[PDB]
């Protein structure tokens, strides 16, 4: 189902260009979300794989296995990036991106 944010309560959000984001809850299918246990975060709507990278971009694309994809989630709220360590991140303009941890509260995600 749904990711929402920490700080801003804005929820996860993707197309299926692949671009990721984040919006107030709509009730679509964009905003609901798929983990089947192998380390992927799938769109509900697209059943792309959210997947991010060293520069810090977020976006989904089809699921290909990589580490890239695979996403650890953590009693804490972060969602960590197997890869690359970084966390799942956002802004108020809803802006996704990943950056190093820092302790924020837009590094964090109620997730149900
Ligand atoms: O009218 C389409 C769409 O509008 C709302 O979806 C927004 C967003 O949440 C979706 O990620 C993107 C997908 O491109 O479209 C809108 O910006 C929702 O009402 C959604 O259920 C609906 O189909
Ligand atoms: O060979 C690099 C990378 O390729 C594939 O991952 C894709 C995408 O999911 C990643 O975010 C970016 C990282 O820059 O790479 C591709 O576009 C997977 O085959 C992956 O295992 C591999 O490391
Ligand atoms: O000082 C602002 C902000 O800094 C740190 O958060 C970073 C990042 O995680 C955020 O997404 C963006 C939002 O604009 O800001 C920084 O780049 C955190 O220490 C945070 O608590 C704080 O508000
Ligand atoms: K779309
Ligand atoms: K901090
Ligand atoms: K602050």
């Amino acid at each position: 189902v749904t990711i929402r944010n920490a700080q801003t309560g804005r929820l996860l959000d993707s197309n299926y260009n692949g671009n990721v984001y984040t919006l107030p809850a709509n009730g679509g299918n964009y905003q609901r979300w798929t983990g089947p246990g192998d380390g992927t975060v799938r769109n509900a709507q697209t059943g792309r794989c959210l997947d991010s990278n060293y520069d810090g971009a977020v976006y989904t694309l089809p699921c290909n296995g990589g580490s890239y994809q695979k996403w650890l989630f953590y009693s804490n709220g972060y969602i960590q990036n197997v890869e690359t360590g970084r966390v799942l991140d956002s802004n108020y303009n809803g802006n996704v991106y990943t950056l190093p941890a820092n302790g924020g509260n837009y590094q964090k995600w109620y997730t149900g």
